[PDB]
DNA sequence: GTACCGGACGTTGC
DNA sequence: GCAACGTCCGGTAC
C-alpha cells in the first residue's frame, strides 16, 4: 500500500485516531528534490468558503498547491467513512490546472453517505478556479 | 440540542 | 433539463 511521489514511495503514516475531525499528512516534493511533509486538520479559516470542501483535508491541500504552485501532491487522511462527495466534484476546481494529487483514505474505509468513496482518488487540475466570495 | 441553511460542482432520478 | 443530494462546516432556529 505505498504510492509513488517522484521518487519517493510513501506509505501511510501513523495519524490520530478518528475522532470526527478528519487529519491528514501532506507531501510533496521541492526543487531541490527532498521530500516535504505538512499536516493539516480539517475545518479552521478558509479564503473560498463558498466551497464546502475548501476546509477539509484534501481542500486544504488544493488550496496549499495552487497558492504554492505545486505540481504534485500525495495526502493520507484518517476518516473512516472516505473522502466525501464535495470533494471528490471540487477538489479539481480548487486544483490549478494539470496538477495532481492523490488523496488516500484509511485502509478499509467504507463510504455511508452519498458520493462518498473509501479509495484512493488521483485528482487532476482544470482551468477553472474558485469563485471568490461574497457578504451574503 | 437540533434541523435546516448556503455557495458550489458533478452526479443522477424523474 | 430540473432539481435532490453530499461537510461537521459555521450559524439561526425552533
Ligand atoms: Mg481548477
Ligand atoms: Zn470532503
Amino acid at each position: 500500500g505505498s504510492y509513488a511521489l517522484g521518487p519517493y514511495q510513501i506509505s501511510a503514516p501513523q495519524l490520530p485516531a478518528y475522532n470526527g475531525q478528519t487529519v491528514g499528512t501532506f507531501y510533496y516534493v521541492n526543487d531541490a528534490g527532498g521530500l516535504e511533509s505538512k499536516v493539516f486538520s480539517s475545518g479552521g479559516p478558509t479564503p473560498y468558503p463558498n466551497y464546502a470542501n475548501a476546509g477539509h483535508v484534501a481542500g486544504q491541500s488544493a488550496l496549499f498547491m495552487r497558492d504554492n504552485g505545486i505540481s504534485e501532491g500525495l495526502v493520507f487522511h484518517n476518516n473512516p467513512e472516505g473522502t466525501c462527495g464535495f470533494c471528490v466534484n471540487m477538489t479539481e476546481t480548487l486544483l490549478p490546472e494539470n496538477a495532481k494529487m492523490t488523496v488516500v483514505p484509511p485502509e478499509g474505509a467504507i463510504p455511508v453517505k452519498r458520493g462518498a468513496t473509501g479509495e484512493t482518488k488521483v485528482f487532476t487540475g482544470n482551468s477553472n478556479s474558485p469563485k471568490s466570495p461574497h457578504h451574503h
